């Protein structure tokens, strides 16, 4: 279950490099569906961090 996380997340993480498609080529219709696949990802995956360090001073664990 615990590594389920980290297994689970780096999936997601190898969808941020596939997804976005920048460093495979990007020539305009990757670019496309990459901004709004990953960006899913990248967006909530980041914003929830912060908040996860922001809460860090809330909970004060």
């Amino acid at each position: 279950l615990p590594a389920r996380v980290g297994l689970g997340i780096t999936t997601v993480l190898t969808l941020t490099t596939q997804s976005s498609g920048s460093r495979a080529s990007l020539p305009k219709v990757s670019y496309v569906k990459a901004i709004d696949i990953w960006l899913a990802v990248c967006l909530l995956f980041v914003f929830s961090a912060l908040l996860e360090y922001a809460a860090v001073n809330f909970v004060s664990r």
